[PDB]
């Protein structure tokens, strides 16, 4: 922005903001994970550019990506991982360390919408419309986050590579081991890239 500074800021708090929670009958593990999918479509419906873009274009990007604001939700929100003590668990595993990464790293709540940001506005996504904007919010994300985390974490130089470095492993986390662990009473059978969009339909508040 205008203060360049100041509105890098004023951005992170806006993707905060869009954070539908903090972020009887006590939620199970899969009513647990519709949830952290549920609350990354909200949130995208209500952050900043997003929304703006071409229905078809955001139908695109969270097809992409749904998976990986999957895991920084799951890590962001403590999701219990280890449990049936039930489960396979090749695919309990490979979740699980990726979340215990950026629990390790002590990702903070505006690093994670940051992050999320970054992952969403992705130029791989099949059947953009335009590219060049994606990339231009994407390259806003990341400059925001470099700037955020330069100045809380002034003592830990290398803390942005490490966040960004977090993003390769999210892209191979794979798709249906997701489905499979946590979301086949809930779908089946029916892959969520393929429910995304009447996700992103669905799904109320005016704010």
């Amino acid at each position: 922005g205008s203060n360049s500074h100041s509105y890098l800021s004023g951005y992170i708090s806006l993707l905060l903001r869009a954070e539908p929670y903090p972020t009887m009958g006590i939620e199970n593990i899969c009513e647990l994970a519709a949830r952290m999918l549920f609350s990354a479509v909200e949130w995208a419906r209500n952050i900043p550019f997003f929304p703006d873009l071409q229905i078809t274009d955001q139908v695109a990007l969270l097809r992409l990506t749904w998976s990986e604001l999957f895991v920084l939700n799951a890590a962001q929100c403590s999701m219990p991982l280890h449990v049936a003590p039930v489960a396979f668990m090749d695919h309990i595993r490979i979740f699980q360390e990726q979340v215990e990464k950026l629990k390790a790293l002590h990702v903070d709540s505006a690093e994670y919408s940051c992050l999320k940001a970054i992952v969403l506005f992705t130029s791989d996504a099949c059947g953009l419309s335009d590219v060049a904007h994606v990339e231009s919010l994407q390259e806003k994300s990341q400059c925001a986050l470099e700037e955020y985390v330069r100045s809380q974490y002034p003592n830990q130089p290398t803390r942005f590579g490490k966040l960004l470095l977090r993003l390769p492993s999210l892209r191979t986390v794979s798709s249906s081991v997701i489905e499979q662990l946590f979301f086949v009473r809930l779908v089946g059978k029916t892959p969520i890239e393929t429910l995304i969009r009447d996700m992103l339909l669905s799904g109320s508040s005016f704010n």
